[PDB]
DNA sequence: TTGTGTTTTACGACCTC
DNA sequence: GAGGTCGTAAAACACAA
Protein backbone atom coordinates (compact mmCIF):
# COMPACT_ATOMS: atom_id res chain seq x y z
CA UNK A 1 0.00 0.00 0.00
CA UNK A 2 0.98 3.60 -0.95
CA UNK A 3 -0.66 6.52 1.70
CA UNK A 4 -0.58 10.00 2.77
CA UNK A 5 -2.73 10.31 0.35
CA UNK A 6 -2.18 10.38 -3.27
CA UNK A 7 1.19 11.46 -5.17
CA UNK A 8 1.30 13.90 -7.84
CA UNK A 9 3.25 11.94 -11.28
CA UNK A 10 5.93 14.50 -12.85
CA UNK A 11 5.03 15.05 -16.35
CA UNK A 12 8.40 12.81 -17.95
CA UNK A 13 6.58 9.93 -15.85
CA UNK A 14 3.42 10.12 -17.13
CA UNK A 15 4.91 10.50 -20.96
CA UNK A 16 6.98 7.04 -20.31
CA UNK A 17 4.00 5.59 -18.94
CA UNK A 18 1.55 6.81 -22.42
CA UNK A 19 4.10 5.78 -24.49
CA UNK A 20 4.86 1.79 -22.72
CA UNK A 21 1.02 1.97 -22.99
CA UNK A 22 0.93 2.54 -26.96
CA UNK A 23 3.32 -0.15 -27.21
CA UNK A 24 1.14 -2.29 -24.96
CA UNK A 25 -2.44 -2.28 -23.36
CA UNK A 26 -1.31 -4.63 -20.65
CA UNK A 27 1.66 -4.79 -19.29
CA UNK A 28 4.25 -7.61 -18.17
CA UNK A 29 5.46 -8.54 -15.29
CA UNK A 30 8.60 -7.95 -16.42
CA UNK A 31 8.20 -4.71 -18.37
CA UNK A 32 6.59 -3.55 -15.34
CA UNK A 33 9.44 -4.10 -13.29
CA UNK A 34 11.71 -2.38 -16.07
CA UNK A 35 9.26 1.12 -15.94
CA UNK A 36 8.86 1.18 -12.12
CA UNK A 37 12.82 1.09 -11.76
CA UNK A 38 13.33 3.75 -14.31
CA UNK A 39 10.51 5.94 -13.45
CA UNK A 40 10.70 6.35 -9.79
CA UNK A 41 7.35 4.18 -8.46
CA UNK A 42 6.45 1.46 -7.34
CA UNK A 43 5.19 -1.72 -9.54
CA UNK A 44 2.12 -1.51 -8.01
CA UNK A 45 1.63 2.15 -8.98
CA UNK A 46 2.79 1.07 -12.14
CA UNK A 47 0.11 -1.73 -12.30
CA UNK A 48 -2.41 0.82 -10.61
CA UNK A 49 -1.84 3.52 -13.12
CA UNK A 50 -2.18 1.36 -15.99
CA UNK A 51 -5.51 -0.33 -14.55
CA UNK A 52 -6.58 3.40 -13.91
CA UNK A 53 -5.62 4.49 -17.60
CA UNK A 54 -7.98 1.94 -19.05
CA UNK A 55 -10.71 2.88 -16.92
CA UNK A 56 -10.03 6.43 -17.92
CA UNK A 57 -10.48 4.82 -22.07
CA UNK A 58 -13.88 2.84 -20.98
CA UNK A 59 -15.02 6.01 -19.82
CA UNK A 60 -13.99 8.06 -22.55
CA UNK A 61 -15.26 5.53 -24.96
CA UNK A 62 -18.93 5.34 -23.40
CA UNK A 63 -19.14 9.02 -23.51
C1' DT B 1 -9.67 34.02 -4.73
C1' DT B 2 -13.59 30.64 -4.47
C1' DG B 3 -17.20 27.98 -6.73
C1' DT B 4 -17.47 24.20 -9.68
C1' DG B 5 -16.87 20.58 -12.76
C1' DT B 6 -13.07 17.31 -14.38
C1' DT B 7 -9.01 14.63 -13.75
C1' DT B 8 -5.83 12.10 -11.29
C1' DT B 9 -3.92 8.53 -7.67
C1' DA B 10 -5.21 4.88 -4.72
C1' DC B 11 -8.38 2.07 -2.49
C1' DG B 12 -11.50 -2.15 -1.37
C1' DA B 13 -15.11 -5.50 -3.16
C1' DC B 14 -16.01 -8.82 -5.99
C1' DC B 15 -14.82 -11.64 -10.34
C1' DT B 16 -11.81 -14.56 -13.34
C1' DC B 17 -8.11 -17.05 -14.33
C1' DG C 1 -3.90 -15.56 -4.25
C1' DA C 2 -1.91 -13.10 -8.39
C1' DG C 3 -4.18 -9.84 -11.25
C1' DG C 4 -8.73 -7.89 -13.35
C1' DT C 5 -12.87 -4.44 -13.65
C1' DC C 6 -15.58 -0.95 -11.59
C1' DG C 7 -17.49 2.37 -8.39
C1' DT C 8 -15.60 5.85 -5.22
C1' DA C 9 -12.64 9.34 -2.33
C1' DA C 10 -10.09 13.01 -2.01
C1' DA C 11 -6.48 15.70 -3.59
C1' DA C 12 -4.98 18.23 -7.51
C1' DC C 13 -6.29 20.91 -11.41
C1' DA C 14 -8.49 24.25 -14.81
C1' DC C 15 -10.31 28.63 -14.90
C1' DA C 16 -14.70 31.77 -15.29
C1' DA C 17 -17.04 34.29 -12.21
Amino acid sequence: TKDKYRVVYTDHQRLELEKEFHYSRYITIRRKSELAANLGLTERQVKIWFQNRRAKERKVNKK
